[PDB]
């Protein structure tokens, strides 16, 4: 099973500049119950994304997307493709926008959180990929974080 994850806001954007503008710890919570124990595939710009103290994500395989035969992501695996990274039973991509849509063939799972941020698109923002008439989302409650935005969880799944 691959499933994609990421945060939005209502707009689409993921981030901007490098990083995301936002940081609710309910949902960095979340992110590690799900992927816990799992392959988590990134892009380069987001495995350069995670602080060198935390990264690798600690109880994953964390594999890192690039094109660079010479790229090294010290505890991480470091793959030319995507399919080579999907060799576990449960994989779930981790981002960016480019390896979100390279990898949504493969998946059939996106867990997406959406955070009422009013944030307008921009050029280079990294945006959601566009989900196809093959998805079927189950929607939950609004809720608080303690950031100070409200958020929701959004499955989407698809056979
Ligand atoms: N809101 C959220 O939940 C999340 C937000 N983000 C944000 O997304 C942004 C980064 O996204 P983005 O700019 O799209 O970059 P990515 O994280 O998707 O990484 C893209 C890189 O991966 C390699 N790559 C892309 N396609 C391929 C391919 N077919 N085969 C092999 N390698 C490939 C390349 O690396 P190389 O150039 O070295 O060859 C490319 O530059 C950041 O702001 C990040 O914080 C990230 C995760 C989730
Ligand atoms: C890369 C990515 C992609 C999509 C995402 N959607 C939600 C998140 C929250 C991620 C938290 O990731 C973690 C861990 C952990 O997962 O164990 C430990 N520390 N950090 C951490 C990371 C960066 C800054 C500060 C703390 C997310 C992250
Ligand atoms: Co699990």
């Amino acid at each position: 099973m691959v499933g994609l994850i990421w945060a939005q806001a209502t707009s689409g954007v993921i981030g901007r500049g490098g990083d995301i503008p936002w940081r609710l710890p309910e949902d960095q919570a979340h992110f590690r119950e799900i992927t816990m124990g799992h392959t988590i595939v990134m892009g380069r710009r987001t495995w350069d994304s995670l602080p060198a103290k935390v990264r690798p994500l600690p109880g994953r395989r964390n594999v890192v997307l690039s094109r660079q035969a010479d790229f090294m992501a010290s505890g991480a695996e470091v793959v030319g493709s995507l399919e080579e990274a999907l060799t576990s039973p449960e994989t779930w991509v981790i981002g960016g926008g480019q390896v979100y849509a390279l990898a949504l063939p493969y998946a059939t799972r996106c867990e997406v959180t959406e955070v009422d941020i009013g944030l307008p698109r921009e050029a280079g923002d990294a945006l959601a990929p566009v989900l196809d008439e093959t998805w079927r989302g189950e929607t939950g409650e609004w809720r608080f974080s303690r950031s100070g935005l409200r958020y929701r969880l959004y499955s989407y799944h698809r056979s």
